[PDB]
């Protein structure tokens, strides 16, 4: 019934060219590399190479072929997605991109000298929604590190594995009010939130306490690959050798936490700190990070594969934490102006989240003095002012 | 001559569809992702949206567009490549693949427990030639570590940076006749050859001695990416956390070499050993490794980019070393039967090289007791018996 509906949308011809069939199929934003339509793409190849004719659509083959992806095609082609007129949305995104390109900023990275090798004019924005509508511009294919942008993800790991009460037995859930590098605890001698460095160290201590570092990294990498829909998730070893021989404030924070005895029993501080460095050393592209902040923009389900990834409790908790203290000292101003859950990092990534609507990633090596990208902040302000 | 080339390609008809142009390119074995034809690919892209005819190539657009790759296109379309009749060559490869799939083998990996998680039935073969002709089958897209296969590459890098006399001031050029884990030196208290573990450690000690590991890894990764034509050269951190907590023979070998004072002056043993582990922990796919062993099959020129990577002296030296002692104690039998320069690996990769013709890669997790893949050895024997 969907093929005759599309024929009614068509100009009255039974046969339509495939190279024109892909048009108005990408106009709704659904890409041709979706694993949901992997059966559709392989059957389309099997029809395309073994015809030598072209301009062939057919109706009975289209009826008998797809039985589970019919609902996705009907939702996409009837403008039943969350965001219609996606060409206009991409036009707005491109206009905001060109407006934010005028800013200059500066001061990319003093410490972590491997991070200072990026040119200051790099700029890219990726967009991915709940249904699977995705679009990206700029330098979205260039890999970049996930410094401090993995902290909400690893907090979700800890919560979904061990229960929120056991997770918050060792950490608080309040904003610190100071820089993330500054070391101090609350009245109960605990880190203020998982987003600061001390809370990140403590929540790395929780994940899979009974196994070695290799199995821990394998588990978190496999699960994050499941969350990303098997996208590109690398590991920048060049930025891991740096920040290990040059990152001294994190070592001081870890030794302070060890001295304050706020660790789980039978835990080695040095190995946990090295594991935290390894988690900070993960690198993804902007397109790959568009799938990030979109599984948690949904109800814990992957926007592309639809698999069960995170429990809704973990997603709600990490969304609340990102809304509260996800932008260091700029969190209050960000909630005042933008009012959306977002996480930043010294690499230049912004994990902007719109709940139940869409996800977004912005990448810009220049940084503000508080540790946030100026171009991404201006882009977010323009986006919340326009839409 | 380009009109005459089109007259040779066509059968006499002026109208040639894009479907006819996109076929017989895979017959020539030149893939669409070649940066040499990147301007031709850009022409194809711009004429896919703007041709005003639909499924048409036209003579005049091809005349006015190709302005730097006339020689490559003319050599490709007149069967001037080193390997003609690529369909027969791929059929031979498929027959050898089916013959080698019958064997079982066993004994995947005992130590490095992260390496033991691979499936024993995984099997893939990738092929690339000097001109750029390539073909792959099986599991060619699954990444795997480059354990013991990066040693000729790092040896070539060290030779290119330093000079043969300065490289061999510390390392001999003779086979050992024992396993790579055996802890002994020659009469002059030196490692026997760069292929074994001690020689690999010493030649890692020589690359950029005055610079820390953070920029050394970036340097060697830049050279590897230039050799690979910007293909997928990843880093498996899971297999780097393992083999560091469990690799004990390498630590004993390094401490023995430090005691024998064969290291360069002012060199830390632990940091160089960690850098060696990092260099062994680099992971690639079968296709990306097939891009390798073709630059050194050529005179140091990358088959894909066409640039210059390695000096001919380094290429000749590493080819001679791989021919002499590139298969551990099985090197004599390999030269007796196959007689081609190949490098083995505990991961399962085989870096089979045919000089000035074509490069290869065979990937099989099961291993013989000597330290080589059984399926790869059988495949090499069948290949040298057939062609
Ligand atoms: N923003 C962070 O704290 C993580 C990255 C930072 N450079 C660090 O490791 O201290
Ligand atoms: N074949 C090998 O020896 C490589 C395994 C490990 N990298 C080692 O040096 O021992």
């Amino acid at each position: 019934l969907e093929d005759l509906l599309f024929y009614t949308i068509a100009e009255g011809q039974e046969k339509i060219p495939v190279h024109k069939f892909i048009t108005a199929l990408k106009s709704t934003g659904l890409r041709t590399s979706d694993p949901r339509l992997k059966e559709c793409m392989d059957m389309l190849r099997l029809t395309l190479q073994t015809t030598s004719d072209g301009v062939m659509l057919d109706k009975d083959l289209f009826k008998k072929c797809v039985q589970s992806n019919i609902v996705l095609l009907t939702q996409a082609f009837r403008r039943k997605f969350v965001i219609p007129d996606f060409m206009s949305f991409t036009s707005h995104i491109d206009e905001l991109y060109e407006s934010a390109k005028k800013q200059s900023g500066g001061k990319v990275a003093d410490y972590i000298p491997q991070l200072a090798k990026f040119s200051p004019d790099l700029w890219g924005v990726s967009v991915c929604t709940v249904d699977g509508q995705r679009h990206s511009t700029g330098d979205t294919k260039v890999p970049f590190c996930l410094q401090s942008c993995v902290k909400p993800l690893k907090y979700a790991i800890a919560v979904n594995d061990l229960g929120t009460e056991y997770v918050h037995r060792y950490v608080g859930k309040e904003p610190s009010g100071l820089r993330f590098n500054k070391l101090f605890l609350n009245e109960d001698d605990k880190p203020h939130n998982p987003m600061v460095n001390a809370g990140a160290i403590v929540v790395t201590s929780l994940i899979k306490q009974g196994v070695n570092n290799a199995e821990k990294f394998d588990y978190v990498m496999q699960f994050l690959n499941k969350m990303a829909g098997n996208e590109y998730v690398g590991f920048s070893n060049a930025t891991f050798q740096s920040e290990r021989e040059s990152g001294d404030r994190n070592f001081a924070i870890g030794y302070y936490l060890k001295e304050k005895k706020c660790f789980p029993e039978g835990t080695d501080m040095v190995g946990i700190l090295d594991f935290y460095f390894q988690l900070c050393s993960i690198e993804v592209t902007c397109e790959s990070a568009s799938v990030m902040a979109a599984t948690l923009a949904n109800g814990g389900f992957c926007p592309i594969t639809g698999e069960r990834v995170l429990s809704p409790e973990a997603v709600r908790n990490t969304l609340s934490l990102m809304h509260s203290c996800g932008m260091w000292d700029f969190s209050g101003q960000f909630a005042f102006h933008v009012g959306l859950p977002a996480k930043s990092g010294v690499a230049g990534g912004i994990l902007l989240v719109v709940p139940n609507v869409m996800g977004m990633m912005c990448w810009s090596p220049p940084l503000d003095k508080m540790g946030n990208s100026v171009k991404g902040i201006h882009f977010c302000h323009d986006l919340v002012s326009l839409c």
